[PDB]
Parts: C-alpha cells; structure tokens; sequence
C-alpha cells in the first residue's frame, strides 16, 4: 500500500511496504522503517548503512538490558537456572552489535565517513547512546544481583571460579554449580561487549587515524586518547578481579621464570 | 529531559533512559526507532520483546540489502564493475546479520514460550508478508538482468567469467572480465549467504513447530499451510542463473 | 636452525620457518602437525593448500568433538549435568568452527580450481569417510542414550522438561529437571549447529559440483549422486530431541485447523 | 584401522582412524591426527581442547602465509584481481584463527589452565609460533609490494581511499580502482588480525588476571602482561592505518573547532 521508494521508475525496484498484514501489525513494523532517513533527505549513498547498522546496534542493546532486568530478578529469588538463560542470550545480542560495528569497518568507505561527518552536527557522539549508557547504569545492580546470590549460598568467587575445572575437587553442591555456570556466562557477555569496545576502536583507527602503533578529536572535540582510555572499562570488574585474584592464589609460578 | 522506557519500575538504576535529544538520537531517527517496541505495559510474554527485536534487526538488514541491491543495478548498468562489488559484499555482510538474527531465536527462544505466543497471534500472521522478503525477491530479478547484460556487453561468456577465477586458468583475460568475475563471485557469496538464513529459518521451524525431515501429517503455519510448502520455497535462490552455470561447468569440465 | 616449508624461496623474508625446539612447539607437537601438509615441491595446484587445511581444521574440531561428546557421557552417566552442559557448549562452538571452515572453501575456492583438482583425485576420495563424521554418527547414540537414562533416573518427561525453558510456565520445578533443561537446550544448539554443517556443505556442493533443486545429477568421487548427499543432509545428531518438538507442538498449539 | 582411544573398552566410543581411505590418504589425516597428545599421556582433561585451538590456529596462519606469498607475486605483476582474492582468503582464514582463541575464552576453565600452566615448561610463549613469526615477517615483503604496485601506476594512496566512495569525482581507471579493491582487502585482513591480538589479550585477561580497568601477572617467560598488552597494538600494514589518519588531516573541516 505503501513505498519507501515513490520516485523510482522502475517499479520492481521498489521498496513496497505498508500493507497492513498481521506480520506487519504484530512487530510495530511500519513504525520502526519510518525511522530511516527518507531517500529525498540523504546527503550521501552511504548515509543509509551508517544509520543503518546503529539502529540495529540499538536495538540489540535495548534487548541486552531488557534480558538483564529479568536476570537481576532471577538472581534475586535464587533461580540460577534461569538467570543463565538470560545471559547467554544478553551475549548472543552483544556479538550481533560486534558484527553491526565491523560492518562499518569492512565497508564503510573513510572517505564518504569523512565527506558525512564534515557536515554532521557539533556534539554528535556515541556517549549519547542509550543502549550503552544504560548498559552502564544497568551493570551495577546486574554485579550487586550476583554478588549477593553468592553471599547468601555461602559460596566465595574462588570456589565458583575452581568448580569450572573437573580434576577440581572441593566439594559442590547443586547450586554452586548453578552459579557457577552463571559467572561463566556472564563472563562471556563482559568479554564480548569488550570486544563490542576494540572492534568499534579499530573501526575508529581506520576512518579518523590514530593507530597507536604508529591526535584525532571527535566531533564533541575529544582526543581519540579518550575513547581508548574507556575501552577497556568492563561491566562487572569484580569477576576481572576474581580472575586476577585466582592467579595470585594458585599460580605457583610468579618471579621463577625466565627467557630460554 | 530523559523520558523512560520503563517508567513503572521503581528502581531508577533498572530504568531505560532515552529521547534526551542529543545530536547523536537526532541524526539517527533514534527515539522513533525505539517507539516501534511494543510498550512494556502491553507485553503478554517476557520472550515477547525478545522475539519482536530479532525481527526488526532482520527487516532492517534487508531493507538495507534492497537499498544497495539498487545501487548495485545503478553500477552495472553504466560498466562501474568495481563499485558494483562493494555494493554486493555489504549485502552479503547485512544478510549474515539476519542469520544471527534468527540463530538468536533458535539457541534462545524456549519453544514453550513461542507455542503458548502463538496460540494468541493473528491468523495468517507469516513473514510471506515480510517487506524485507518479498522486496528482495522482487529485486532479485533486475538484480540478475544488470548482471547479465553487462556481461553481454562485454561480449563474454559466463563460462570464462567462472574460470579465469583459478590463477591456473590460462586463457584470455582483460581488466573487464576479471572485474565482471569479482561482481560473480560476490554475488554467489551474496545468494548463498541468503540460501543460509532459509536453511537456519527451517532449522528454527523444526525445533519450534516440528517436522523434522529424519523423522520421515506434519505441523502449520499460522496460515494453515504445511511446513512442506516452507521447506519447498527454502532452497528457491536469488540468481538461478548462476548455479545454472555452475551445474554447466562440471559437465563441460569434468572428465 | 629450523626447518622451511618452502626451502628454495630466494628471499629469505618469504620462509616459512618452524621447527626451532622452542617449548610453545614442544607442548603443541606443532612439527608433526606442519609435518602433515602437502610439500610444496609436490602440490600440483596453487589452491591445493587451502584445500588440504580447511579439512585438517574441520578434522581436528571433529575430534574434539568427540573428545568432549566422550567426557559428556560420563558427567551424565553420574548426574553431574552442569558439568555436561559444559561439554555440549564447547561441543557447539568447535562444531561453529567447522562451519566456518567449510564456508572458506564456498566463499574462496574457484569453483575451475576444484574441477581441475577433482579431475585428478583417487576414486572413491569421499568424506564418507571422514573419521571425524563417522565418530560423531556412532558416538551420537551412546550420548542421546546417556541423557535418556538420566531424566527417566530423575522421573521427569521431555515435555516437562521442555516446558521449564519458559518462565512463565507454572508447573513443578527442581533444581534437578532445569538443570537437565540446560543439558537438553545445550544438545539442541549442538545439533542445530551440526545441521548448520551439513546444509552449508550442501551448498558449497552446489556452487562446486552443481545440483542446486532449484533448477543426470553430478556424481562424487566414488560415483553416487548428489541426490544421496542430500537426503543424509537432514538427518540429526539426536533424533529424539527434534521429535520432541514435535509432540510438544500437537500437546501445546491450539490452531492446528485455524 | 586403528583407534585414537584403545583402552576405551566401550567399542562405541573409539575413535577409529588410519583406515588408508584415499580421503585420509590425500589429506595427511592421520599423519595431522599423530600430532594429538596421546589419551594415555595427558595430564588434565582441558589439555586436549587447549591443544586443538592452538593447531588449528597454527594451520590457519601457515595459510595465510601461503596466500600472502601468491599475493605478492601477483601484485609484483600487476595482476590486482588476482591478488584481492587472496587477501580476501586470508581474511577469512585470519578469522577462523578469531574463533579458536575465543574458544577458550569462552570455554577453558580458568582454574584448569591454572593447574596445567604450574606444570608447564619454562618460556612457553606464543612468540615462538610459527605462524606468528612468519606472518610478521612476511608483512613487510607484503606491504613492500602493495607501495610498488601504487607508484607504478602513479596513484597515491588518498586517491585509492578516496575512489571507495561512490561520491568522490576524482578521474579513475580499471587499475585504479582495482588496487583501491586490493586496499580495502589489506585493510579488512590486518583489521582482523588486529581483532585476534585483542580477544587474545581479552582471554589472557581472564586466564592470568590484568585486566586494565582493575589499575602485573607475567608470561611462563617472566615477563610482564604490560608487554603484551604494548604489543598487541602493533598491525600488519602501519602504513595503511598512517594513510587513514592522512586523510583525516587532509580532508576533515572540523579539527579544533568543536567542543561539547
Ligand atoms: C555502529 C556504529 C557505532 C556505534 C553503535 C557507536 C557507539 C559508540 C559509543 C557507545 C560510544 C561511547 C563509547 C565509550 O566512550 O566507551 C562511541 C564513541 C565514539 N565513537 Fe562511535 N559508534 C559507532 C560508529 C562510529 C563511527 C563510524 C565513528 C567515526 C568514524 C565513531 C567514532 C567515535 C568516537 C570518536 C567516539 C568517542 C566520542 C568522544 O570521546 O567524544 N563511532 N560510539
Ligand atoms: C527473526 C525471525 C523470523 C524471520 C525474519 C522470519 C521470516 C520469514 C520469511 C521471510 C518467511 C517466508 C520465507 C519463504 O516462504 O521462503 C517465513 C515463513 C515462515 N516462518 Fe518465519 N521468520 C522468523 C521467525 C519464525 C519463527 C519463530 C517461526 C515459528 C516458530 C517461524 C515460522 C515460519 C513459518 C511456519 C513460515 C511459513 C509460512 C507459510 O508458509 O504460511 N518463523 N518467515
Ligand atoms: C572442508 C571441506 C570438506 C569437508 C570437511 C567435507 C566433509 C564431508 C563429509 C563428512 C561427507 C559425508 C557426509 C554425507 O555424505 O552426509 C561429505 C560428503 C560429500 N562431499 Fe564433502 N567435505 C568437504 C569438502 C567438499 C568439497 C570441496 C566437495 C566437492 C566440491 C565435496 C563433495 C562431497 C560430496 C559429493 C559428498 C557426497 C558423498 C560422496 O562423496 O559419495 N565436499 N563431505
Ligand atoms: C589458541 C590459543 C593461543 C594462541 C594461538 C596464542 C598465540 C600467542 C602469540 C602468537 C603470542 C605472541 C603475540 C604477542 O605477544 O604479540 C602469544 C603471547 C602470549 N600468550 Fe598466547 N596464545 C594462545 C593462548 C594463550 C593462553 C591460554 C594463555 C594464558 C592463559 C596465553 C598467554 C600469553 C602470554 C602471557 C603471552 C605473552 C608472552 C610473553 O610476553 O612472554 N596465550 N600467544
Ligand atoms: C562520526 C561521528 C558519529 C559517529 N556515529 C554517529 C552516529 C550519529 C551521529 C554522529 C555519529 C562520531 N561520533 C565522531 O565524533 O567522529
Ligand atoms: C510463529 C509465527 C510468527 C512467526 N513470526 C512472526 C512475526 C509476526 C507475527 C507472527 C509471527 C509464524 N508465522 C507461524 O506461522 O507459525
Ligand atoms: C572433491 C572430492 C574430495 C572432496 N574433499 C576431499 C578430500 C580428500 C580427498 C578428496 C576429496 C569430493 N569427495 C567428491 O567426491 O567430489
Ligand atoms: C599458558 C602458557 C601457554 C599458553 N599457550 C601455550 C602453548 C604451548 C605452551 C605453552 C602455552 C602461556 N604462554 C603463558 O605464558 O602463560
Ligand atoms: C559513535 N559515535
Ligand atoms: C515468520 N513468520
Ligand atoms: C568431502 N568429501
Ligand atoms: C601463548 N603462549
């Protein structure tokens, strides 16, 4: 009924949408492609990937925190089992907004980045982003959820953490095993919103410069120093720490070894 | 001022802020994006935001497969084989978005929940009404006569075009022809990448609805139609034409 | 002194040089590994290489496969489930790296390059005979049958396992029936992945040898038609897990003559 | 045949090999599957998994390096079609190498490369792979050819970044923008590579602690995590990631004018 794509002449090459199906009416559909920038308004042919793989990458974080939520709910009334699910699915989010961001890396060419940005507004800049600033505010009471579920079951870190390994021989119970299968996953969502940061680094490195083996400033006038420094600021420091912890505990090793 | 998503949870840190008119929320459209989630309050199912986000990622990528599908006609059509590439290898990056996409409802989605979704949707609620699908088989066409006269033009045979990809192939080659076999191999890439998500889509249904082929009347959609006809339609590629050629090049080549 | 995979390269920058004695290479037996690829004085084709390692890779996660599959048994055979969920999670990330490796060869192998090898190729050089697919199709039973075992010891129905995915199902939960939820969830990405492989390798078959149904079939090595290849293409690690969907679906839908 | 497990007395779980087929015999396969530490001499569970991901990464990378190899010799000819393929390829076997070392970030038990790192040798480090010295060395050779290949066609390399963009009027030429398709492949190659030397840092910061946001832990060779993490920032290619931030300086309106 409708076309996001009216001047086109040839009319199999346009983009008809609108028709008011039960699919269309069941996702919010027309509403959600009435975001995109209208084609009579596109300053550049590039214009459309770069919104959109945001939007997509926006979407995928809305989700991430959606699924976070439940899981704080879940670690609050001990149901572990339930919180993994929540997590893993968090990360299979997380690695969709790392291949939205190498999208840009793979394709977008610099220098229509270059002609674009030129003309794009003063403070435009992704420390705006909602997904990632309430992924921040989110993570605090996602770690404190967790935190507690450990307390409360008499458990440390260090026993979650060894429990992982089957030579380990401490003895385990149904739910310290439970939560240790949800320090795993929640460690994979930290390690991949980490490499969610290093892969939108690199993409940076190749459309303003500033590679550090070889500054650049944002639009918000920020040197790219800045952004590098957050990039390894991780959501649940503590598990990092735990890690580290464990190291210093169990390695056997420090200040003995030497070049061969 | 920010507005909230979520703005009956009482914990402010759980809360959702947006539309707080920054420059980067300006740019994007951002605010109207996220006004397409089904709001909080009219939520039937936790899993239903879940499976409301994994398709409009999905009809986000394909409408912007169709956007640089056109491109990639634009291109053809003037001998502008190079920029035609890159047109057809982000295609092919946005299509594998939609196989995660979907692969994210099959490691994630509890049957259980779909089924009990499913028994509230709307009759004949099927993604065969899915813009993003049914524009890039409209598309699909045009797409594959660019190519076609192109190659035409150039006055080669696809059969040349297919094997001057081998570096031990010794017969003639200019910068024309090994551009027009560049726009082939990116293309294969592209509708085997999409021959991908159909497949990752039955292995969904399979594990959703069931019919699972190994275990030789079968489920329905929400249209009433056998899963048969969805397992039929899965395998249709975008450029019939190339795996044509591919089939004409064993029995001219093999021995 | 060390070892060159391309000894005669003039410069000395192009070397590829391995076997220096270093402990990275003893732990790893990397020299043996290497040992394994076809010399360079003996390739009779620039795309040989990239031939012969994505299988070698596709092998090697196969065989880890297997490993882990193995451990899998043994966690369930004692009720350890979380320790099983494990070794079906590791289980589907080696089996998405065969996946990867097998969409390399559809995405970078000339189709005329493969042809041109094929034509010269033993008979009946068919991946039929794969150690790593054979292995996992006789240890797919004893690992369906280990999970069977545990959830009939535990007096729980597939269904009810099934349904305690979902979290607003109500019924009756234990710390024992969700986590043999995890396990279930866990085998099903595992076979939705190895279903992955075999339909990617399909595809890759298309675009190499042809047939693709859209469209007197072309023949492997050994002379079977690509319409056997198909068929075995549907066929599961776990059969039973997929007819458990099924039967959930008549249980639970309330449309099925809407 | 012949059994990588034989004292397995469950026949069902063997796994049977060396059966001489002419699949096994064209591959190598059983010579390749003589690499594995035998059942009989591993000392921990995880041993083999942590084998496996370190030799398939090893086969990806002697591939890259073969392919590397052709492609300086057809960009030594001019034959730019030719040697974007091989990039291309080596990309994607750069990424199979991505996966593997995220393997183990998501699945190696910290705690068990804890006990299997006490009992390993002296100055076992990475920076004896093979795959990892050779591609370094190869690099130069590879960019050496790429310059060439650029000067004798009298291009710069702003003019081949600026032809990526469909809005950029500069004259071209089949060559021209044939060795600006070259480019971008170089890119998305050493962009990969720079991604696995991240997860990689990513895992070891999960496996021996660091982790930067927490601010050291030392390698089997004595040395520091802070070396590592320097020289994780090191690329294939400095030169294209210096022509990235030329291009910057050259084409970008904005620097110094904007703030928050
Ligand atoms: C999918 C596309 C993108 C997404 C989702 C995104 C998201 C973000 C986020 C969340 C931040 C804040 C991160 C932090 O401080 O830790 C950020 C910052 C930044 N982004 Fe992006 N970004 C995208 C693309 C780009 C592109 C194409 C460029 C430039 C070519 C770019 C350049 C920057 C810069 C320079 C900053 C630092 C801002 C400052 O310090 O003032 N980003 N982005
Ligand atoms: C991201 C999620 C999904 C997307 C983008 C999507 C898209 C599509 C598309 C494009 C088709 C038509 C394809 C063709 O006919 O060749 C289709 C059909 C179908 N899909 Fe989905 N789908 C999704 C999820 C699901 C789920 C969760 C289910 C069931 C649990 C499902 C079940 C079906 C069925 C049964 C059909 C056949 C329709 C009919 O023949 O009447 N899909 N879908
Ligand atoms: C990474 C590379 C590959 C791996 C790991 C692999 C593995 C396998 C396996 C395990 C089978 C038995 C599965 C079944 O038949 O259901 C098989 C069969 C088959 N493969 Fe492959 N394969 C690879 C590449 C290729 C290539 C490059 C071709 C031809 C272009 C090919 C053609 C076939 C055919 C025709 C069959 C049918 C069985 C027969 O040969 O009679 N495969 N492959
Ligand atoms: C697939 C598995 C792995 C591969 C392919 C691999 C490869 C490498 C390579 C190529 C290097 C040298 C790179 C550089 O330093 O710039 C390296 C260094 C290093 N790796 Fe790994 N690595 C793997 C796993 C691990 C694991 C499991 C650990 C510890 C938990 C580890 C810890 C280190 C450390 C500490 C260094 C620095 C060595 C030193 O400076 O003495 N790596 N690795
Ligand atoms: C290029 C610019 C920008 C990058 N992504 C954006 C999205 C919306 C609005 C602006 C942007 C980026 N923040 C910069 O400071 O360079
Ligand atoms: C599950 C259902 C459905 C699947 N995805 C949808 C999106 C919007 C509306 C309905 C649906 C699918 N079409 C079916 O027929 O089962
Ligand atoms: C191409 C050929 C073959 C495919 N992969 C192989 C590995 C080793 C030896 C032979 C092969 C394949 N089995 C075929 O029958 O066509
Ligand atoms: C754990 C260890 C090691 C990591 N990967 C290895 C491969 C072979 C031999 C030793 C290793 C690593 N090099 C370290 O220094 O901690
Ligand atoms: C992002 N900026
Ligand atoms: C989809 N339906
Ligand atoms: C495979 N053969
Ligand atoms: C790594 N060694």
């Amino acid at each position: 009924k409708r076309s996001l794509n009216p001047d086109e002449p040839n009319a199999l090459l346009s983009y008809d949408f609108d028709r008011g199906s039960n699919y269309e009416n069941v996702l919010h559909l027309t509403d959600a492609l009435g975001a995109l920038v209208p084609e009579s308004e596109t300053e550049h042919p590039d214009q459309r990937f770069f919104q959109v793989t945001h939007l997509i990458t926006e979407y995928a974080w809305v989700q991430v925190h959606y699924e976070l939520r439940r899981a704080i709910g879940h670690l609050d009334e001990d149901r572990y089992h339930q919180a993994v699910r929540m997590f893993d699915r968090a990360t299979g989010l997380s690695e969709v907004t790392v291949q939205a961001v190498r999208l840009l890396t793979d394709h977008l060419p610099q220098h229509s980045l270059l002609m674009m940005r030129n003309a794009l507004p003063e403070d435009a800049t992704g420390l705006d982003s909602p997904g990632y600033r309430n992924l921040r505010r989110v993570a605090r009471p996602v770690w404190k959820a967790y935190e507690q579920a450990v307390e409360r079951a008499g458990l440390s870190l260090q026993d979650v953490i060894a429990q992982q390994d089957d030579g380990y021989d401490g003895p385990r119970s149904g739910g310290s095993q439970s939560l240790a299968l949800v320090r795993e996953a929640m460690l994979r969502l930290d390690g991949s919103v980490l490499g969610w940061k290093q892969h939108h680094l690199i993409m940076v490195w190749s459309q303003l410069g500033g590679q550090p083996g070889l500054l650049p400033q944002s639009l918000g006038g920020r040197s790219l120093a800045t952004l590098e420094a957050r990039s390894q600021l991780a959501l649940f420091p503590e598990l990092w720490r735990a890690a580290e912890d464990a190291y210093w505990l169990l390695g056997t090793r420090h200040d003995t070894d030497a070049p061969v």
